[PDB]
């Protein structure tokens, strides 16, 4: 077998259950979601409250299950606003047991500059664009536009 094909395997076994937002400066519920956000090949729409914008800190929970097991977990994700990436970010979850599901809490902290700019120009003009590894073998590619309410 191959690189290729073990990376297929860990998508293969791989979901994301849920996923919350909370403003960390009270930890109260921004947003929630159900939907598998790693499906790849496909456009995914996320609506988030516009209030989400204005968070200078917003603490995120990803809740995932895993058939197989992987070294080193982590995520990239690159934010376009019209086709230019406006920012770049990288976490890391590290092991992943086999048959596991697990919760990923990561503190965000977004560029003060998207604190001011309007939702009405964002919404829907925003993709995130997240790249899931294990440490350096890519696994899947998912691509989100977020609409602000
Ligand atoms: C790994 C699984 C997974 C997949 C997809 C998603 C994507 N989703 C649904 C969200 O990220 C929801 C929260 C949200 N909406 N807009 C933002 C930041 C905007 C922003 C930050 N810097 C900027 C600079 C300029 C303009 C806007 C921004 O964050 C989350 C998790
Ligand atoms: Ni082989």
């Amino acid at each position: 077998s191959a690189k290729d094909e073990r990376a297929r395997e860990i998508l293969r076994g791989f979901k994301l259950n849920w996923m919350n937002l909370r403003d960390a400066e009270t930890g109260k519920i921004l947003w929630q979601g159900t939907e598998d956000l790693s499906v790849p090949g496909v456009e995914h729409e996320a609506r988030v409250p516009k209030k989400i914008l204005k968070c200078k800190a917003v603490s995120r929970e990803l809740n995932f299950s895993s058939t197989e097991q992987m070294e080193k977990f982590r995520l990239e994700q690159k934010v376009y606003f019209k086709g230019q990436c406006l920012e770049e970010w990288f976490f890391e979850f590290g092991f992943v047991i086999p048959n596991s599901t697990n919760t990923w809490q990561s503190l965000i902290e977004a560029a003060p500059e998207s604190q001011m700019m309007p939702a009405s120009v964002l919404t829907g003009n925003v993709i995130i664009e997240t790249k899931f590894f294990d440490d350096d073998l890519l696994v899947s590619t998912s691509r989100v536009r977020l609409f602000y309410v």
